[PDB]
């Protein structure tokens, strides 16, 4: 599923990501735009042989099982394919664990380089939330 911007903002808010660990909703929407273009089916392979999955590009090296990242962990205790669903519940619940691990949203490279420090509220401007 390719979400619209406000559609995804509403879903993330309903799932409790607005201000989670102090990160306002616009930070999450910005991160998802540049990680996945709001496409739940996005996948990208990393240099180490892990893969990033879903709207927030969650990595199989640490967070989910894909069966092909030998030596990896599965700290969200989920198959990586759950992160590709049109329902973002699994991606949100796993993201909550990632952003709590000590490094905040720096875990997301696109957030660090394209969202951090910017006017992220612009990403939810005009939405009825
Ligand atoms: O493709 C776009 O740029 C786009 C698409 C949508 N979409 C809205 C929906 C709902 O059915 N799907 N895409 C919203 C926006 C926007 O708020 O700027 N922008
Ligand atoms: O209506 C929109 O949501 C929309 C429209 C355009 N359009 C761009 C052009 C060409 O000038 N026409 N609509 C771009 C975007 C976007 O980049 O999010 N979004
Ligand atoms: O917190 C992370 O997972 C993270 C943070 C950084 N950061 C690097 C800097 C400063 O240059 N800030 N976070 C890089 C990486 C990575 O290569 O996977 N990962
Ligand atoms: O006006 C639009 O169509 C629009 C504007 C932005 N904006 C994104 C930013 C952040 O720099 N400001 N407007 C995003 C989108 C979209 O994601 O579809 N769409
Ligand atoms: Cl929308
Ligand atoms: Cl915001
Ligand atoms: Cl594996
Ligand atoms: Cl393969
Ligand atoms: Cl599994
Ligand atoms: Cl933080
Ligand atoms: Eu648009
Ligand atoms: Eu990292
Ligand atoms: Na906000
Ligand atoms: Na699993």
């Amino acid at each position: 599923k390719v979400f619209g911007r406000c559609e995804l903002a509403a879903a993330m808010k309903r799932h409790g990501l607005d201000n989670y660990r102090g990160y306002s909703l616009g930070n999450w929407v910005c991160a998802a735009k540049f990680e996945s273009n709001f496409n739940t089916q996005a996948t990208n392979r990393n240099t180490d042989g892990s893969t990033d999955y879903g709207i927030l590009q969650i990595n199989s090296r640490w967070w989910c099982n894909d069966g092909r990242t030998p030596g990896s962990r599965n700290l969200c205790n989920i198959p990586c394919s759950a992160l590709l669903s049109s329902d973002i519940t699994a991606s949100v619940n796993c993201a909550k664990k990632i952003v709590s691990d000590g490094n905040g949203m720096n875990a997301w490279v696109a957030w660090r380089n394209r969202c951090k420090g910017t006017d992220v509220q612009a990403w939810i401007r005009g939405c009825r939330l």
